[PDB]
């Protein structure tokens, strides 16, 4: 049916709280809803054409009588609302157990074994930028060889020690401890990241030298289905290091939403036949955690006037699928993501009589059914496609 499937996931850009947003203490959570209302209208009239206002309207965000394609949005079934969770889900997999994230550091318990494991005291141990904890804490990690941990919004764990006072094969071996230790649901992390650094008092600066260790996907996703079956994957943004690679045959970084469009457009320029699949991670990492509705709307509108030469270069037998994998809503208490439907928008110009409303996807894995049944691999155990829905 599709030679080429475009899947954008708009990081944390969600349609308003879930059925189970209580669970999590997220009542009244709307992402998109509440920038609308900080900006008195979001200007996102292409989102609007391919039906975004269909799904709900919004302020400056109303249905069309004519979407350019199918609409609805998707409701998760896995426990969890962080972004590997999410992203796992859309990939054809059920995930039971979330990753946890940290607001005032970790427990004592874990802090202790590392302690016990490594020969040196932890210090920090609480949420902060890189440099903030280097500006804190980097004369004293030198002085003691104590470890510096630290944490974001998001679920991770951060050690950084002076490549002086722990040598790099060093802090990498301390990570791979604490990596063993975070694969544990009482204290789980996505990723364990080194942060090495050099420098003096007053002048730190991190160096190239960091190492993630990331865990793979509960299971063989879409993705592996694809790749074991010689399609390409092309991987732009945060994409490979939220699978770990698992099933990625090419992997473009970027270093923001633009640069994430700039490599969609290239992907579009590029002769592939499979999966092109994009994390546009602004939303969630500069905007969703830092309570900013404002630069949040503002983003929006940026990703949204990029989109119109996404349209023109799409072909007959190209799909575009736009969706997010859980909210982050800017004005709601606390720095967590908060669990809302997700919205889902599907276009090809080979919809010559524009879309419709699909009915609402009862798991993000229907994304990965309808990749897998386009292309003909292996179904994933949960999720219901729509393929046959889209004409
Ligand atoms: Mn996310
Ligand atoms: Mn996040």
């Amino acid at each position: 049916k599709y030679k080429r499937i475009f899947l954008v996931v708009m990081d944390s850009v969600g349609i308003g709280e879930a059925p189970d947003a209580e669970q999590f203490g997220d009542l009244g959570s709307d992402t998109i809803g509440h920038i609308a209302e900080h900006m008195n209208g979001l200007q996102m009239p292409n989102m609007v054409k391919l039906g975004l206002g269909n799904i709900r309207e919004m302020k400056g965000i109303s249905k069309v009588e004519k979407p350019l394609g199918y609409y609805t949005k998707m409701q998760e079934k896995s426990t969890g609302k962080d972004t590997m969770t999410g992203h796992w889900e859309i990939m054809g997999l059920y995930i039971d157990t979330p990753f946890q994230v940290f607001p005032e550091g970790f427990p004592k318990e874990l802090l202790d074994e590392l302690e016990e494991k490594t020969g040196r005291k932890i210090i920090g141990n609480k949420p902060a930028s890189g440099t903030e904890i280097l500006d804190e804490l980097g004369q004293e990690q030198m002085e003691t060889g104590s470890l510096i941990v630290y944490t974001s919004a998001d679920s991770v764990l951060q050690i950084a020690a002076h490549e002086e006072v722990v040598p790099l094969d060093e802090l990498y071996k301390i990570c791979k401890i604490a990596r063993e230790l975070t694969l544990d649901e009482k204290y789980m992390v996505g990723r364990v990241i080194a942060r090495p650094f050099v420098g003096e008092p007053g002048n730190f600066t991190r160096t190239p030298n960091r190492h993630d260790y990331a865990l793979k996907p509960f299971g063989r996703t879409v993705m592996n289905e694809l790749k074991d079956s010689d399609y390409d994957v092309i991987a732009i943004g945060k994409i490979s290091d939220i699978y770990d690679g698992e099933g990625v045959t090419e992997s473009l970084r970027t270093k923001s939403n633009m640069d994430g469009m700039d490599k969609l457009v290239d992907t579009l320029n590029m002769d592939f036949t499979g999966l092109s699949f994009l994390n546009l991670v602004d939303f969630d990492a500069l905007f969703g955690h830092r309570r900013d509705p404002q630069g949040y709307g503002e983003a929006l509108q940026e990703y949204d006037a990029r989109l119109p030469e996404v349209f023109a270069k799409l072909k007959e037998d190209d799909l575009l699928l736009i969706t997010a994998d859980h909210g982050n809503d800017p004005i709601h208490p606390g720095t967590d993501h908060t669990r809302e439907y997700v919205p889902l928008l599907a276009y090809s110009p080979s919809m010559k009589e524009g879309g419709q409303e699909l009915p609402l996807r009862q798991t993000f894995a229907d994304i990965g059914a309808t990749v897998a049944e386009n292309f003909g691999v292996k179904m994933p155990e949960y999720g219901t496609s729509f393929l046959n829905e889209l004409k």
